[PDB]
């Protein structure tokens, strides 16, 4: 009676949109287990669902690269299905009044920045690095932040020479205006760079719970743009999460980032403000 999707997975009702099509809850009946189906109409004119599902496979195994369970065809969609993963830190954000303490931000920094260098350790630039792309896991998984939604991701070099992609301009902000480098507004294609210094701006925006440039009325664009690189990274909290975002920019495109001196960065903050490491979050207390 009920829908499954090839006959495996009770269909739920829909969670969001990702990159590129619709995003819905199912139930692994055979494996007991809750999933995410994404389909995209197989009539569609540029398919993305084939790429990242490819990208998705070559990090499978990865900390906090979901795995797959199938990726099949029903009806007029292509359907890829992934297991069911917690709440974003956005919805974590919202869930907590926008208060994220110290320790739990940093908590996440030493992830997030985990994550992303994983990405490039596989030849991957992530591009639309925000609080939406990342969610916790389910379970005893909870304490484990994954990153998600590769439709925006980019391949920064060759898998075998290593030969970084050229330098090019005139291309659209791809990814979220908010959290996007002044690089990406200004046009400039997109490199490893781009994706640490997003995350700095994810970490403001956890610290103040909004961003100088998000209160505003191709001009909406122009005008974060604006404010944004007219804001000095001093213009209240630890110097440590200043000293990261004066870094990314100061990369160059073809910059390797020294990601182990990023994570010890904020570590030693932990350190010396003497929190526990015992990986409590805000929505654990
Ligand atoms: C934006 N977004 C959020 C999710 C998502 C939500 C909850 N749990 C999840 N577990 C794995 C992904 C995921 C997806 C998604 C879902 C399936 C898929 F094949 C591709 N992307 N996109």
């Amino acid at each position: 009676m009920e829908l499954r999707v090839g006959n495996r997975y009770r269909l739920g009702r829909k969670i969001g949109s990702g990159s590129f099509g619709d995003i819905y809850l199912g139930t692994d009946i055979a494996a007991g287990e809750e999933v995410a189906i994404k389909l995209e109409c197989v009539k569609t004119k540029h398919p993305q669902l084939h790429i990242e599902s490819k990208i998705y496979k070559m990090m499978q195994g990865g900390v906090g690269i979901p795995t797959i369970r199938w990726c099949g065809a029903e009806g007029d969609y292509n359907v890829m299905v992934m297991e069911l993963l917690g709440p974003s830190l956005e919805d974590l954000f919202n869930f907590c009044s926008r208060k994220f303490s110290l320790k739990t931000v940093l908590l996440l920094a030493d992830q997030m920045i985990s994550r992303i260098e994983y990405i490039h350790s596989k030849n991957f630039i992530h591009r639309d690095v925000k609080p939406d792309n990342f969610l916790m896991g389910l379970g005893k998984k909870g304490n484990l932040v994954y990153i998600i939604d590769f439709g925006l991701a980019k391949k920064y070099r060759d898998a075998r020479t290593h030969q970084h992609i050229p330098y090019r301009e005139n291309k659209n902000l791809t990814g979220t205006a908010r959290y996007a480098s002044i690089n990406t507004h200004l046009g400039i294609e997109q490199s490893r760079r781009d994706d640490l210094e997003s995350l700095g701006y994810v970490l403001m925006y956890f610290n103040l719970g909004s961003l100088p440039w998000q209160g505003l009325k191709r001009q909406k664009y122009e005008r974060i743009s604006e404010k944004k690189m007219s804001t000095p990274i001093e213009v209240g909290y630890p110097s440590e999460f200043a000293t990261y975002l004066n870094f990314c920019r100061s990369l160059r495109f073809d910059d390797k980032p020294d990601y182990s001196y990023l994570r010890q960065l904020f570590r030693n903050l932990f350190h010396r403000q003497g929190f526990s490491y015992d990986y409590v979050f805000d929505w654990n207390m």
